[PDB]
């Protein structure tokens, strides 16, 4: 079966950037619910052994009974557990991922606007990333809890920008919540992620 | 252009069951974005002219290049437009459309039950309706600002699930709102939408 992994830190580790009361029920309530749900379509079958990023990359392994129930709960599961992890108390602008990216943005302020933009642009539920696509460095953004991995891009960086994830602290305010994140972003784990992908 | 329409009751009228910050946010900011951006889209074009109603029954022939623009923000327009209307501090759970679901249902809470299932169900962003498809009484929900007009159903009840409408409130707690929604359900404005839904041709 899948666990809820717990945060790297206290619920108050993010403030001011993110609430407390934001990070418990995000996390206690939220991914939670996809854990739940995601066991319940999976445990006891043979994807149960599988690990959630080779499960959300192939959901066309998925039966068709529990595809949609995969594809949501499985996203929610894999997409919030990036998620924690990619934040920090101890946030740090340096390493492979921000060299890359002053080399083709120019500037990590550059690819903050970009990243921004698409962000603020997603409509409804999503997620803004940073992905690796065959060793080229790319803003997408998914809907729901789809995720790069299923169209063969490897996550590196994510924003979940579900109003769930910022509406306590900044209600319609997207881009000031977007603009809080650069202060908790974990690079150390951006970078684990993108020499995974390689 | 388009305008953001007047409430007909004050941001505090719907508590407890919907806070008086949400509906002043809701309103003011969201559906006015809406608003600016549909008539960013449309103004100076044949389109200004034409009833949101109309616009969104037939994205298919809106330009390509505003159609995006259109269907979402035109979609909020309408979308928000019904709610607020929709709602009222002086709920009574009576009249025509109440003894059709009645008669469908076998009673109004089981027509509850099955909409308060499907609008939890509703996956992401999204809204709950009642409607008149093809003469016949269905609940379905659409996602973002999608609304049934655009697939030849008539809307007569809506409830906005986008977590923007509830989380100030319930945060994760989508069923505790559902719930606390039928409190505040204007069924003379359900009744009206219903008429004129079996003369709309
Ligand atoms: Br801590
Ligand atoms: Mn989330
Ligand atoms: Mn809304």
């Amino acid at each position: 079966a899948f666990e809820l992994p717990n945060l790297p830190y206290g619920f108050r580790a993010l403030e001011p950037h993110i609430d407390q009361q934001t990070m418990e029920i995000h996390h206690d309530k939220h991914h939670n619910t996809y854990v739940t749900r995601l066991n319940a379509a999976v445990e006891g079958t043979d994807l149960e052994s599988k690990s959630i990023e080779e499960i959300v990359a192939n959901l066309d392994s998925v039966p068709e009974n529990i595809q949609t129930a995969v594809r949501n709960n499985g996203g929610g599961h894999l997409n919030h557990s990036l998620f924690w992890e990619l934040l920090t108390p101890n946030s740090e602008e340096k390493g492979t991922v921000v060299d890359k990216i002053k080399e083709q943005w120019g500037s990590l302020d550059a690819f903050k606007e970009e990243f921004a933009n698409q962000a603020y642009a997603r409509f409804g539920s999503g997620w803004a990333w940073l992905v690796v696509n065959d060793g080229k460095l790319e803003i997408v953004t998914t809907p729901n809890q789809d995720n790069p991995l299923t169209e063969g891009k490897t996550p590196i960086l994510g924003l979940d920008v579900w109003e769930h994830a910022y509406y306590l602290k900044y209600q319609n305010k997207r881009p000031d919540y977007i603009s809080a994140f650069w202060n908790v972003v974990n690079w150390e784990k951006v970078d684990e992620l993108y020499n995974a992908a390689k």
